[PDB]
DNA sequence: GACCACGGCGCA
DNA sequence: TGCGCCGTGGTC
């Protein structure tokens, strides 16, 4: 079975990373899997040289490797992308090998096997399944290429400016902590908070609204806290020090940590096998959830900026899931608000910033939000809340028609779909106590909203890329519901008109898709 | 050194 | 609703 290096064009490829992140890893071992044969490369870095394409588990990763050595070296098929259309449950090597008739190991030779056999099994799986074998080839299989090359290109990011902003923060943390510790009276440990818990409501008078979830002790969480702010003076000071010491030590001080030697810029991970719904994830690390909402926040964006001679372009889509909703339920005095190109937390508020309490609920009818949470983060009666609650279902009848319609069906079925067919399986709709089922049920109509735009936006993205390199532009970082791309200066305005149409155009709906765009020398400013 | 559970929180 | 990462407390 051990045949000699070089193999077979098209074999699938095993390959050991001496660690996760493909721009960070030593290149251990490769192997190549073809006609029941075993290729072994004596030089793995040399070998690499001798392929066409990557094909087999983890194929972009590879690529990503690739990329950063010079060569060309193309994502293809993947044995994972097929397993997570088929169940978004397999997001992992280790349980897919497992489910489907293999074993996952640290040789690449076993890999590359494992490959051959594993893409044999699930390609089977998928011949019946036109609208996911449609995902898997038009928006998947592609979508990996780009993002290898999103990966490898990585971010410039302003290292000396984060470093002044670490020393300036440190010193307001001081403050805080300082002012903390006079009105506890004594200093403990402002990081701990079971050490907090005791201060808080123990030692001071403060009553404890809620409980944790696993361990059930009284919570310090910011929504209690926000509730505790006029009861005394030392929870505000806490209020700052947690979004201080949050962003200090998740952003501002590792950030700079990671800038690669040969690029000198920041990489991440786009994690196309993560998410239930879809959805991409980012890591190693996370640039999905950089700051943005708060003052201190906005200046960490800042950070992000453009390689010199070159500007960002920031594309966002406006009220996607919401515009995607429109489209799935069908309701009319909803698309008639998109249609009319009206404001949508503005002419949907007249059904003062009465206005929030249109865009507070309009995200809070994805997520299934309760009366509670609308009135207890709205600062407002709890039955003022559900009468807005009402209010917002009698002029879109057909959303609630659709939530139910979705519901039904998922039960019968056991899973629920985008507009494109991808599923999501949810077991528990069927559940005998109330808080599982309902929690089920929650998930379960989520799912074809925010999996649908996730859809678009992967369209999106296989559709804008080619049209970028052909104009010297680079895709570097998405959002869910936004890209950032890196253009040339003079060719920036060009490429922001034509990402701009790219995006609104991907797959037209019931309803128009506007977008947003911005260009500037860093990210906070690409985005007006 | 690595890893885990938890509470907590950054973003969409 | 969907993620990934932080420090603390803790195990190995
Ligand atoms: N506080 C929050 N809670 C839950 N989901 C949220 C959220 N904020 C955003 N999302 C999710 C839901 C959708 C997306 C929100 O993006 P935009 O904040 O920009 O709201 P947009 O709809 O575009 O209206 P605009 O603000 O521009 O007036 O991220
Ligand atoms: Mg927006």
């Amino acid at each position: 079975e051990e045949a000699p290096w070089p193999p077979p064009e098209g074999a699938f490829v095993g390959f050991v990373l001496s660690r996760k992140e493909p721009m960070w890893a030593d290149l251990l071992a490769l192997a190549a899997a073809r006609g029941g044969r075993v290729h072994r490369a004596p030089e793995p870095y040399k070998a690499l040289r001798d392929l066409k394409e990557a094909r087999g588990l983890l194929a972009k990763d590879l690529s990503v490797l690739a990329l950063r050595e010079g060569l060309g070296l193309p994502p293809g098929d993947d044995p994972m992308l097929l397993a997570y259309l088929l169940d978004p449950s397999n997001t992992t090597p280790e349980g897919v090998a497992r489910r489907y008739g293999g074993e996952w190991t640290e040789e690449a030779g076993e890999r590359a096997a494992l490959s051959e056999r594993l893409f044999a099994n699930l390609w089977g799986r998928l011949e019946g399944e036109e609208r996911l074998l449609w995902l898997y080839r038009e928006v998947e299989r592609p979508l990996s290429a780009v993002l290898a090359h999103m990966e490898a290109t990585g971010v410039r990011l302003d290292v000396a400016y984060l470093r002044a902003l670490s020393l300036e923060v440190a010193e307001e943390i001081a403050r805080l902590e300082a002012e903390v510790f006079r009105l506890a009276g004594h200093p403990f440990n402002l990081n701990s908070r079971d050490q907090l818990e005791r201060v808080l409501f123990d030692e001071l008078g403060l009553p404890a609204i809620g409980k944790t979830e696993k361990t059930g002790k009284r919570s310090t969480s910011a929504a209690v806290l926000e509730a505790l702010r006029e009861a005394h003076p030392i929870v505000e000071k806490i209020l700052q020090y947690r979004e201080l010491t949050k962003l200090k030590s998740t952003y501002i001080d590792p950030l700079p940590d990671l800038i690669h030697p040969r690029t000198g810029r920041l990489h991440t991970r786009f994690n196309q096998t993560a998410t239930a719904t879809g959805r991409l994830s980012s890591s190693d690390p996370n640039l999905q959830n950089i700051p943005v909402r708060t003052p201190l926040g906005q200046r960490i964006r800042r950070a992000f900026i453009a390689e010199e001679g070159w500007l960002l372009v920031a594309l966002d889509y406006s009220q996607k899931e919401l515009r995607v909703l429109a489209h799935l339920s069908g309701d009319e005095n909803l698309i008639r608000v998109f249609q009319e190109g009206r404001d949508i937390h503005t002419e949907t508020a007249s059904w003062p910033l009465m206005r929030r309490a249109a865009k507070t609920i309009n995200f809070g009818v994805l997520y299934g939000m309760s009366a509670h949470r609308l009135s207890q983060e709205l600062a407002i009666p709890y039955e003022e809340a559900q009468a807005f609650i009402e209010r917002y279902f009698q002029s879109f009848p057909k959303v609630r028609a659709w939530i139910e319609k979705t519901l039904e069906e998922g039960r019968r079925r056991g899973y629920v779909e985008t507009l494109f067919g991808r599923r999501r399986y949810v077991p528990d709709l069927e559940a005998r106590v109330k808080s599982v089922r309902e929690a089920a049920e929650r998930k379960a109509f989520n799912m074809p909203v925010q999996g649908t735009a996730a859809d678009l936006m992967k369209l999106a993205m296989v559709k804008l890329f080619p049209r970028l390199e052909e104009m010297g532009a680079r895709m570097l970082l998405q959002v869910h519901d936004e890209l950032v791309l890196e253009a040339p200066k003079e060719r920036a305005e060009a490429v922001a008109r034509l990402a701009k149409e790219v995006m609104e155009g991907v797959y037209p709906l019931a309803v128009p898709l506007e977008v947003e765009v911005g260009i500037g020398e860093d990210w906070l400013s690409a985005k007006e």
